[PDB]
C-alpha cells in the first residue's frame, strides 16, 4: 500500500519487568515476538505465594538481563552503576572518607576543608534544601548518577584515557570508570604503564602490573576486584553471570502463578536461579518459572475486550505487542528536562519515519510478511520512571509530563481512566519474521 514508516528497533523482554533485548530480526508470533529461544514475557519472578513481581515492586529487575547465545541462557545483573555500589557503599549521613574528607552518600565527596559548616553548604547546595547532614537514598543515588556521568565525560576528554576507553570492551570500561570515579582522572592517567598493556589487550601483564601500585597497597580488597575485571572482562568479582542451558528439566516442578490477578503456570527454573535472582535483589525469596507451550496461555480478551476472544499471552501485561514510534518519543522527551528512551516505555517494535502519534491512528499494518491489526492504546504507569540504568524508580517524571497532555479523550474515558497513552497495542493478523529496516505499511 503506502509506506507510513520503518522498523527502527525490535525489543524482546524474555523475563517480565527485565531488560530487554534487543534484536535485528524477529518472528512475530501470536503470542508476541520470538527470536530463537527467547520469547516475549515468557519468564516470570514469583513470590512464595506464586504472585509476580514487577519493576513496581523490584524496580531492580530492570538490571537484570536473560540473553541466549544459541546453546546457553545468561543471565547479567552487573554494569558500572552496581559495580560502583558494591565498592562504594552508602551512607546517608556525612562522614569523613579514608582521608579524612567530608563525603556523603556513595563516595560523595563535599569538600576537602576541615569546616562541616563547608561540608553542609555544599550538601545543601548540592540538594536544593536544608538537609542538615543527612540525605535519602533516593538523593544519594541522584549524586551518584551525576557523578557517574561526570567521570565518563572527563574520560572522553581526556588525551590519555580516551583511547584507552575506547578501545576496552564494555566490561572492561566499567572497570576503567571505576578507578577513576575512585582516584580521579589525573590519577588514573598516570598509570602509564598497565594503561598501555590495556590497550594492548595485555591483560594478565596489565593485572599484574597494576597489583604492584599504591593504588592497589591502599585498597588490595577493591583494587582484586577491578583488576579481576581487567583481567578477565567478566563479572566474576561482583555478581557473576549465571549460565544455564535452555532446556529445563521437565522434573523441575510447575508452578500455579498469578500475573495481574489471573493464574497462569510455569516451569521452576531451577534452585540457581531462584539463589541468583533473590541475592542480588536481596530479596524475600523469590524463583524464576518459565512458559510452556502446552501451557494454558493468559487471555488479553478477558483484560480488555477489545482483544478478539482468540488472542493469547504468557505474562505480559495485557498485549502480544506494543508498538510506538521515535516520533512520539522524541515529542515527549521535548518537555522533559531529563531525556527518556524508548526502553522506559518497554515496545516491541519502534519505527521511524512518520509524524507524532501516528500510530495512534495506524488500523491495519503489513511488515514484512506480517499482518498486524490496532486495538487500543496503552495507558502508561509508574513503571515508565523506573530509570533503565540505574533501577531507581523517580515515580515522578516521565509520567507527569505524560499525564499532561496525553489523556484520553472524554469520548473514550472507560477504557483508560486518567491514565497518559503511549504507543498502541497491537495484535497478528498473519504470522511470519520483521527485520529492522523493514517497510512499514498502511494497509485499507
Ligand atoms: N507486548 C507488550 N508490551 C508491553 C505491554 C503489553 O501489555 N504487551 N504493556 C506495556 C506496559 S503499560 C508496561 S508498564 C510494561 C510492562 O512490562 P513487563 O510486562 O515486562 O513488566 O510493558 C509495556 N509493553
Ligand atoms: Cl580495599
Amino acid at each position: 500500500m503506502q509506506q507510513v514508516g520503518t522498523v527502527a528497533q525490535l525489543w524482546i523482554y524474555p523475563v517480565k519487568s527485565c531488560k530487554g533485548v534487543p534484536v535485528s530480526e524477529a518472528e512475530c508470533t501470536a503470542m508476541g515476538l520470538r527470536s530463537g529461544n527467547l520469547r516475549d514475557r515468557f519468564w516470570l519472578v514469583i513470590n512464595q505465594e506464586g504472585n509476580m513481581v514487577t519493576a513496581r515492586q523490584e524496580p531492580r529487575l530492570v538490571l537484570i538481563s536473560l540473553t541466549c547465545d544459541g546453546d546457553t541462557l545468561t543471565l547479567s545483573a552487573m554494569n558500572i552503576f552496581e559495580m560502583l555500589r558494591i565498592d562504594e557503599g552508602l551512607r546517608l549521613k556525612i562522614y569523613k572518607d579514608t582521608e579524612g574528607y567530608y563525603t556523603i552518600g556513595i563516595g560523595h565527596l563535599l569538600t576537602k576543608s576541615p569546616s562541616l559548616n563547608a561540608a553542609k553548604s555544599e550538601l545543601d547546595k548540592a540538594i536544593g534544601r536544608n538537609c542538615n547532614g543527612v540525605i535519602t537514598k533516593d538523593e544519594a543515588e541522584k549524586l551518584f548518577n551525576q557523578d557517574v556521568d561526570a567521570a565518563v565525560r572527563g574520560i572522553l576528554r581526556n588525551a590519555k584515557l580516551k583511547p584507552v576507553y575506547d578501545s576496552l570492551d564494555a566490561v572492561r570500561r566499567c572497570a576503567l570508570i571505576n578507578m577513576v570515579f575512585q582516584m580521579g582522572e589525573t590519577g588514573v592517567a598516570g598509570f602509564t604503564n598497565s594503561l598501555r598493556m590495556l590497550q594492548q589487550k595485555r591483560w594478565d601483564e596489565a593485572a599484574v602490573n597494576l597489583a604492584k601500585s599504591r593504588w592497589y597497597n591502599q585498597t588490595p580488597n577493591r583494587a582484586k576486584r577491578v583488576i579481576t575485571t581487567f583481567r578477565t572482562g567478566t563479572w566474576d568479582a561482583y555478581t557473576k553471570d549465571l549460565l544455564l542451558p535452555i532446556k529445563t528439566p521437565t522434573t523441575n516442578a510447575v508452578h500455579k502463578c498469578r500475573v495481574h490477578g489471573l493464574e497462569i503456570e510455569g516451569r521452576d527454573c531451577g534452585e540457581a536461579t531462584a539463589q541468583w535472582i533473590t541475592s542480588f535483589l536481596k530479596s524475600q525469596p523469590y524463583r524464576l518459572v518459565h512458559f510452556e507451550p502446552h501451557m494454558r496461555p493468559r487471555r488479553p480478551h478477558q483484560i480488555a475486550d477489545l482483544f478478539r476472544p482468540k488472542d493469547q499471552i504468557a505474562y505480559s501485561d495485557t498485549s502480544p505487542f506494543l508498538i510506538l514510534s521515535e516520533a512520539s518519543l522524541a515529542d515527549l522527551n521535548s518537555r522533559l528536562e531529563k531525556k527518556v528512551k524508548a526502553t522506559n516505555f518497554r515496545p516491541n517494535i519502534v519505527i521511524s519515519g512518520c509524524d507524532v502519534y501516528a500510530e495512534d491512528s495506524w488500523d491495519e499494518l503489513l511488515i514484512g510478511d506480517v499482518e498486524l491489526k490496532r486495538v487500543m492504546a496503552c495507558s502508561r504507569c509508574i513503571l515508565t520512571t523506573v530509570d533503565p540504568d540505574t533501577g531507581v524508580m523517580s515515580r515522578k517524571e516521565p509520567l507527569e509530563t505524560l499525564k499532561s497532555y496525553r489523556q484520553c479523550d472524554p469520548s473514550e474515558r472507560k477504557l483508560y481512566g486518567k491514565s497518559p497513552l503511549f504507543g498502541q497495542y497491537f495484535v497478528l493478523e498473519n504470522p511470519g519474521t520483521i527485520k529492522v529496516g523493514d517497510p512499514v505499511y498502511l494497509l485499507g
